[PDB]
């Protein structure tokens, strides 16, 4: 197999320390992740910390070679590290090939996130050709309306509401108070956080003498497994074929996918992202927060676009694109904003005076 | 009558097929939109389609001038054509002065979207002092508030909140999860996607040694006839008069408008757009992707603000206007970036190179 | 005491008008705010207005130099001026320091905003081992999970969830249709607009072979006192400690804030504002309307941000800070743009002229 590594990884992690009344043994949390304890395994650990905050009865890791310098200081109970940190380090290493990815997998044993027993709330009301798997849940005050159909171990959220005829694959999960439209078709393990709105009619109008007539968007949408939906995230359907999102797309906050956009499989896009209508998107490409695209572009796959740049074509070429400007002091800025309204007059006599030399 | 023509028209059509479980003659179809069948008006048609994906079941339409070589080729069962196009057309034409305004007008014969029909859901909660017309809709969970007026034939989403007072004029139409807040005024045929928000408080704060003092935000929103209101739209209430939307605007996904702000007939404003305080926008304007307007400036009628663009400056003439750089690949991107800062400098010196010269 | 002044001041008051079916008398609004009453105390006031829209029946202020001039042509039944401007004045002056600061005040006894009476809605759900105070009001539909406190003189509107062990300190108001996640932890006198979800899980995943693993995001929120969140803003959870807003802080509308950022005592952000994971802003500083903030970078305090900027590092110095361009009509803009393109051949050239010359 050929070697992987992405540019992702140089990220800074966040720092802190979560102090759980849960509690595992060194093995059990080597078991997990596969790694060899070089120490002793019998330690409870009560949390995770990074290296610099980390305590005696927290697990740790190195993620970022910016912090190597404090692991031989480090507080923590134990850490995830390569074989060659391991190498000389004076406390008990948990050796993995990626200490950062097994943190990840490990913070799912600490999560104190509520799991609902499968079962339907007695004010929950469901359509009676929909159908909920058995071993789904469906929380207070939610409406899952005609057709539509409930996987198994789907957790359902207070207050969502689930459109007529949409579907939700085996092992989702949806916050309290997420909308589904109509003919919503998600795959399986989405993820979709409080506020959500799919499958909306987005802005669908043709101009007659000043006035905006409504055309009607009679597509849907098409997820597929693994997508995460941030909080407050909205999802327009189709206008007649359906909106598509691949595999494993992930999705922060406050994005805005407009009606028959199409995102490629392992793409993800920072908050604030703004998608118009028909832009087809690659697979593994990122956005960064607040990144615009207009409307009937295409990006090739392994595209990544900085924060707030606003991209106005297609992109052919794998590669880092940008727009905006440096910031500035203010005063400074003012002083440049000026001169970029006077570079046609400039190049004109930037022009004229090498041909006087 | 003098003629009519808007720019708006030149923006490509989005591709696709929707198949339905309905069906009408294309002879039913022609009556709908005024249009002279040239052909068999006997055909049942169960979907509508773009050009290059129609089948024969389907009606199909051309809109677009990019598309008109793939006409001779599309297996549509009829399109809807200009009297020119028809002129020579081997199959079934349905002869109109605009396929694209007719093909608007068809789409919502095919729209799947629910349809309530009259009454109030009985967990829903409406006031005694409440007025909800016997022809409106409530759906399940909704509350309706002191003073609140539903008119004839509005309806009302799941989980919909009508605050006091709060009025919405006839043939309304919210989905589920709206909010309005008190003192909110609509006149007819709103149209509201969910999680919309109306009447909240902005912003609305004086620093009094250091600490910021709440202003209460006592005015409402008025709200004209024919506006859409796209998925978590934003329109605050006003400070001490109304924040006012005229008729016919329309406002698509995750737009914020801010308290007192005023917008003009028929403008429309595509999603992420934030437009600050007081700002007041004039007729048959429209706002791209993202821009946003700096507050207590005034934009004239017939102005077009391209994507992601800040306006910081009252607009007197009618036209196009834009902020931002051209996208670059990031490390050409970069030197733009570091010239633009040098940009003072470089004046300087061209400047005293002339003067050598 | 060291005198204050705060250049946010200088912002144009928004003008409008709001008639009450409330009345107090001069003397009364007088003694609320402090105000010698220069006329006589006994005119019944029903409502407020700015000076040129003021009638006989209200109250108006002087709070911009630009309208010092209609002063003397308001038909306002009073109005709060400084002892300066009530020298000559032809009407009733009350006379105080800071007439927007009085007028900011007295806007309260004027707003129409319901406010509920203590009590639980019979159609909440509360969990047995929730705290609600007998004094808070909770809504219709509202859902608090276990282990959730409620403070006293707390509002929670119509269907707002309250996650597990979250707590919302004395004296707070939460608008209809707000979320809380689990372990959100909120000080007192919160005011929280209709939409807003506070501890989501935002975008936490690492790169593994080009698909992105979930990190768990297990801490989760602190709020500090006197806290402002608008419409539809998220908070994120925290990934191990909690994200931390401070006191004081005011939030608009359609605000992002992600996991592990830090805001500082007194700051203020306007709407669309976007704050990525891990930045750190200081105290009394202020971002424009949709400004964003790049991750891992720390503002320090008493620092301005100009609307729709791009921060891309720390920031030191206390000052105002730019990104972006003017703006220019269209044409105008593309040729701009097109020689920004150019700028670095364009320095190359200025050099290589000077060295000719
Ligand atoms: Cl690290
Ligand atoms: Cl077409
Ligand atoms: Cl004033």
């Amino acid at each position: 197999s050929s070697h992987h590594h992405h540019h992702h990884s140089s990220g800074l992690v966040p720092r802190g320390s979560h102090m759980s009344t849960l509690s595992y043994t060194l093995g059990q949390l080597a078991a997990h992740v596969g790694a060899e304890v070089r120490g002793d395994a019998d330690l409870p650990i009560q949390g995770l910390a990074t290296l610099q905050e980390a305590g005696p009865a927290q697990l740790s890791f190195l993620a970022n070679p910016q912090y190597r310098k404090y692991l031989p200081e480090s507080r923590a109970g134990a850490v995830l590290l390569t074989a060659a940190d391991a190498d000389g380090f004076a406390g008990t290493a948990l050796v993995v090939a990626n200490p950062y990815l097994a943190y990840a997998s490990l913070s799912h044993l600490f999560d104190r996130k509520p799991k609902a027993a499968a079962g339907i709330h007695p004010t929950a009301i469901v359509a009676a050709d929909a159908e909920v798997d058995p071993s789904a849940s469906v929380g207070a005050y939610a409406v899952i309306e005609s057709g539509a159909r409930i996987g198994a171990g789907v957790s359902i959220g207070a207050h969502c509401v689930i459109g007529a005829r949409s579907v939700i694959g085996e092992g989702g999960w949806l916050a309290p108070r997420v909308t589904l439209y109509h003919d919503v078709t998600i795959g399986a393990r989405v993820s979709i956080q409080s506020g959500a709105v799919i499958g909306g009619e987005g802005f669908g109008f043709a101009n007659e003498k000043g006035v905006w007539q409504k055309i009607a968007q009679i597509g849907g949408v098409t997820i597929g497994d693994d997508v995460e939906i941030g909080a407050n995230t909205t999802i327009d359907r189709g206008a007649l074929s359906d909106t598509l999102i691949g595999n494993g797309v992930k999705l922060d906050n406050q994005i805005m996918i407009a009606h028959n956009v199409q995102i490629g499989d392992h793409t993800a896009m920072a908050a604030c992202v703004g998608i118009s209508g028909s832009a087809k998107i690659g697979r593994h490409c990122m956005l960064a927060g607040g990144v615009g695209l207009v409307g009937h572009i295409e990006i090739c796959d392994n595209v990544f676009v900085t924060g707030m740049t606003m991209v106005t074509r297609s992109i052919t070429e794998p590669g880092s694109y940008s727009s905006g400007t440096a910031m500035q002091p203010a005063a400074e800025w003012k002083k440049s904003a000026a001169r970029i309204r006077q570079l046609d007059d400039m190049a004109r006599r930037l022009q004229q005076l090498e041909k006087r030399l």
